[PDB]
């Protein structure tokens, strides 16, 4: 029921497997890894520790055989990282995507909602 991680950048945060569509809306695994070099510079900079666990939760998100739905981001940590890395984005003429926009994620890991929030799987 779960597939394996493919995308390299994606391979070391806690879990390692995921089931497609991705909350980008990718049935495929390869071209979330292509849109994810966008984000590689932002990456190099290191506005946020948290910004590539960040990403691979949204672009890979995590799969267990117990639960049906794809398990992504926490609106705190998707804040947390906008907050960080925006700025970056902005002062070279760009924007925090509405693909990432923190509002279409939990605000917090419930019981009435799943969600990771750090690099905890
Ligand atoms: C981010 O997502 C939120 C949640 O969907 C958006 O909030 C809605 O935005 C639309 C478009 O203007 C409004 O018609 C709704 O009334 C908004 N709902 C709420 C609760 O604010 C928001 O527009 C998106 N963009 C940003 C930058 O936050
Ligand atoms: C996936 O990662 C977990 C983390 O400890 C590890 O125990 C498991 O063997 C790994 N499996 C694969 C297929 O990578």
């Amino acid at each position: 029921r779960c597939d394996p991680i493919r995308i390299s950048m994606c391979q070391n945060l806690g879990y390692n497997v995921t089931k497609m569509p991705n909350l980008v809306g990718h049935e495929l695994q390869t071209d979330a890894e292509l849109q994810l070099t966008t984000f590689t510079p932002l990456i190099q900079y290191g506005c946020s520790s948290q910004l590539q666990f960040f990403l691979c939760s949204v672009y890979v998100p995590m799969c267990t055989e117990k639960i049906n739905i794809p398990i992504g981001p926490c609106g705190g940590m998707c804040l947390s990282v906008k907050r960080r890395c925006e700025p970056v984005l902005k002062e070279f003429g760009f924007a925090w995507p509405e693909s990432l926009n923190c509002s279409k994620f939990p605000p917090q890991n419930d019981h009435n909602h799943m969600c990771m929030e750090g690099p905890g799987d």
